[PDB]
């Protein structure tokens, strides 16, 4: 197909180059010549884009080095764009794009009109418009309803005056318009923090039914399992343990550690510690506590968890609970 290729960039060419330097062609062929060129481009196959602006690019420049000159070079480029046809993968994008916009579309018109009035008033009046223009009559019509009289009025107004919208950009308004929505309804819902309520649950659960629900979830997400082990044994439980589990506490918990931790700790949870001390190691202890000094609530808190890893060894080994 070496002289059939030359013979499509014939093809092309008549229907690319400037009308200047095409007429003249025109003029010197005859009918069937012309027709047989016609029949050449009406057959050419389907090319990708980057492969057409390589061919456009390189007739540019042969016909250039040819000896014809071109005054505007993009409106040849795009010519070449015309004549040559789109891929089938093109035309699925295409596809695909434009049924990814339905599918966003569809979403805001199953959200409440009074819900899109609200979001759609602050902003501008084109903005509005060309969101509307994309949506179904009735929705269209409901959310017009909805707004104030005088922004009626000048979104319609700036409806009538569009002659294209970018679908693009539509789309993108509206997926802003569903995560703001998105975003609206986690400020309208209670604050709950899961991790927390699923570690009562769990502990009120027997120990045969919790410990295998955990195991599981920490198969598929070793990070969530721990969030709730974390949950389900805080500083705070120190008060449900026993005089003797504290004893064994204290075997093992450094002073340092311990001090510290207790610095950001309720009096009851600190005498629950210092209790189980010597007259002596207590007295000492609450002196080298006010020892220390100004200490970030980041290292209290570090030291409390160091007790609580401590602590879970108990529970895992010897402290009932």
């Amino acid at each position: 197909k070496s002289a059939l290729s030359k013979a499509q960039k014939a093809a092309v060419l008549l229907l690319s180059l400037p009308e200047e330097v095409s007429m003249n062609i025109v003029k010197e062929l005859s009918e069937e010549e012309l027709q047989k060129l016609f029949a050449l481009a009406k057959d050419l196959e389907s090319v990708p884009e980057e492969e057409i602006e390589n061919i456009a690019e390189e007739l540019l420049d042969e016909i250039k080095k040819a000896g014809i000159k071109i005054k505007k070079p993009e409106e040849f480029i795009e010519n070449i764009k015309k004549v040559i046809p789109p891929t089938l993968a093109e035309k699925f994008r295409g596809i695909l794009e434009l049924g990814d916009a339905e599918k966003i579309l569809k979403e805001i018109e199953k959200v409440d009109s009074r819900i899109l009035a609200s979001l759609l008033k602050n902003e501008h009046p084109q903005t509005i418009a060309l969101f509307l223009s994309q949506l179904s009559p009735k929705k269209s019509a409901e959310i017009i309803q909805n707004l104030p009289e005088e922004l009626k009025k000048e979104v319609v107004k700036r409806i009538a005056t569009l002659e294209n919208v970018n679908v693009q950009y539509v789309k993108e308004l509206a997926q802003i318009l569903l995560e703001e929505i998105s975003s609206l309804g986690a400020k309208e819902a209670l604050k709950l923090e899961g991790t927390a309520v699923a570690a009562e649950l769990l502990n009120t659960l027997d120990k045969e039914t919790r410990e295998l629900i955990l195991q599981s979830i920490g198969q598929e997400d070793p990070l969530l399992e721990e969030r709730i082990r974390e949950k389900m044994f805080t500083f705070e439980d120190i008060r449900k343990l026993s005089d003797r589990d504290i004893i064994e506490i204290l075997k093992v918990v450094d002073k340092n550690t311990l001090m510290i931790a207790l610095l950001g700790a309720p009096e009851d949870i600190k005498q629950k510690f210092l209790s189980n001390m010597s007259k002596r190691a207590a007295k000492l202890f609450l002196e080298d506590m006010e020892a220390l000094g100004p200490v970030k609530k980041s290292e209290i808190e570090k030291a409390q968890r160091q007790v609580v890893n401590i602590i879970r060894k108990m529970i895992d080994e010897g402290k009932i609970e």
